[PDB]
């Protein structure tokens, strides 16, 4: 094994590789949402930029898992990054509903990895998840939920004026 | 078709989607090289950062193709991003040889897309490739070739001292 | 012929004069839209200013063709600038639909001139069009398409509140 | 007991005193390495300064355990600080190998203390270790491993030129 390796279970190493792939998958899905909202027949540019930023966020979190793996003496093993589940995302409400589901999926994977790290008595991995991932995840889930509530308030999917207003007021001006 | 579409052939639209995927593939391969040189048993951190920067460069070029597609009224269609061809990259010389091959592969795809755009009489696509991709590609191929020449000069793969010196002097200090 | 003339076909010279006139025509049409949206019974001042700016843009592009003609040793020949096709433009959606058509007409003329310059083996004229006109044209077509999508979303032509909001949020505050 | 004491087991208090001593021991060993590399017949001054800095780091961590003990209402009990295991450290590679072992020893003691704090249901002690010690420990182990890899690459112990270069490029200039 690696000269640096200490208290790092093979199962945790493998689960870290899986989490890395999941973050890349999430990044790619957000990229797809960006592209959709940038379409001339969709044209909600602040919404598009929101998803672009989230894509970048998830790619950064993937890189953090790569660095983590190497710090512990594990070995990064990459797999294909699967394309997103949809080619088109309907409208701002449908996209935000998909983003909520995606964030909860990622959160469940994080929680499952914490269970594993607990079972293998790895407090370094536990604290890494607790301090670098779990809180920012809850914050993102909360924000997207807040958005969904507002999109429904604004009359989505039927109310185009409401959708237009959301893009101007709820997401940062790009 | 899209209200903005004008003089944009279906074949070109499809080839732009393929080029987008290839850029993402190249980005992912460079990411893998970063991770390798960050390993505790490799530990060439300036080399690692060089590949990290190139990974980011290729992802930016992918995003540029997405924006291009939408500007012309084509539709972004994403496919899986295939994992890199190797899980480990040997040493700085082997990695740079792989990078050279990768850059030439990307360059050939760009040149092939220019042939297609020429055949379909699409000067906007021709100029986009000429002015945004073809020159920066030749510059990257030249830089990597220069590096390979120096790595051979330095006695790679056998000369570890040479490899150490390359990391200190040939690539930016990170 | 002119002492500076080299590789400049008579057909290209004439087509450059025609393109100059078309740019002036486009400028004048945009001027008409400005005047319409400035009317007390229309009164969408940010929309008006958008069209004013585009009028100025097209006049600048006409001047660029004049300078081009002289640089190559051709001779500027002016014709009447025809009045716009309409005296009144309905509403923001109808005007933007007309602007889209106008931009596509100008784009087709540019593409046709590029075909001619290609046929006459004039790479200087080709590059001038490619680098100074074709990309900014695609960008304007994309922007107007995006606007039309949003105007429809906002319920135009019937929804006056939507039209009011477009003027406040989609176009620069004047 | 102390008026401030709450949820602090005697076993944890004692283990904190032992950890304090271990940090002082580690500090003293690093001090010895500094002195060795400062010798006129060794004379690798950047390496020496690296070890001096680590000596200071470990003494600071000892002081942090003293403060911790008092914050919880435990009582600092000091023992002799044992001299280092060697009087001379061979060369940069041998010293770094010893430092790696020392850092792993300290890390194991930290992990063992976390197990104890877990068994005694002391989340304050758990979080103190997690947030103030465990991550910086993994970072130091990684850095020293990276160094060892480079020293081997440079031909240590036989290659004096390699050793000279390491002192100039791998450790901060003092
Ligand atoms: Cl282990
Ligand atoms: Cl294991
Ligand atoms: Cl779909
Ligand atoms: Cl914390
Ligand atoms: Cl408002
Ligand atoms: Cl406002
Ligand atoms: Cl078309
Ligand atoms: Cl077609
Ligand atoms: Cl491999
Ligand atoms: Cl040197
Ligand atoms: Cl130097
Ligand atoms: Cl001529
Ligand atoms: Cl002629
Ligand atoms: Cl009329
Ligand atoms: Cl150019
Ligand atoms: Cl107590
Ligand atoms: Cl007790
Ligand atoms: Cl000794
Ligand atoms: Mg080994
Ligand atoms: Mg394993
Ligand atoms: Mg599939
Ligand atoms: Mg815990
Ligand atoms: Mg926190
Ligand atoms: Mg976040
Ligand atoms: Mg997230
Ligand atoms: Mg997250
Ligand atoms: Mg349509
Ligand atoms: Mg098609
Ligand atoms: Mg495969
Ligand atoms: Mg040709
Ligand atoms: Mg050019
Ligand atoms: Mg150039
Ligand atoms: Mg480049
Ligand atoms: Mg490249
Ligand atoms: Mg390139
Ligand atoms: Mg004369
Ligand atoms: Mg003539
Ligand atoms: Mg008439
Ligand atoms: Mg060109
Ligand atoms: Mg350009
Ligand atoms: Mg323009
Ligand atoms: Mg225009
Ligand atoms: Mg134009
Ligand atoms: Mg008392
Ligand atoms: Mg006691
Ligand atoms: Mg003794
Ligand atoms: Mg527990
Ligand atoms: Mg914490
Ligand atoms: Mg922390
Ligand atoms: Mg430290
Ligand atoms: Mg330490
Ligand atoms: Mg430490």
């Amino acid at each position: 094994v690696s000269q640096v390796r200490q208290n790092y279970h093979s199962d945790c190493e493998a689960a870290v590789n899986r989490m890395l792939n999941l973050e890349l998958y999430a990044s790619y899905t957000y990229s797809s949402m960006y592209a959709f909202f940038d379409r001339d027949d969709v044209a909600l540019h602040n919404v598009a930029e929101f998803f672009k930023e989230h894509s970048h966020e998830e790619r950064e979190h993937a890189e953090k898992f790569m660095k983590y793996q190497n710090k512990r003496g594990g070995r990064v093993v990459l797999q294909d990054i699967k394309k997103p589940e949809r080619d088109e995302w309907g409208n701002t409400l449908e996209a935000m509903q998909a983003a909520l589901q995606l964030e909860k999926t990622v959160n469940q994977a994080l929680l499952d990895l914490h269970k594993l790290a607990t079972d293998k008595v790895d407090p370094h991995l536990c604290e890494f998840l607790e301090s670098e991932y779990l809180e920012e995840q809850v914050k993102d889930i909360k924000r997207i939920g807040d958005f969904i509530t507002n999109l429904k308030r604004l009359g989505l999917p039927e109310n185009g004026m409401g959708e237009y207003l959301f893009d101007k007021h709820s997401v940062k001006e790009s």
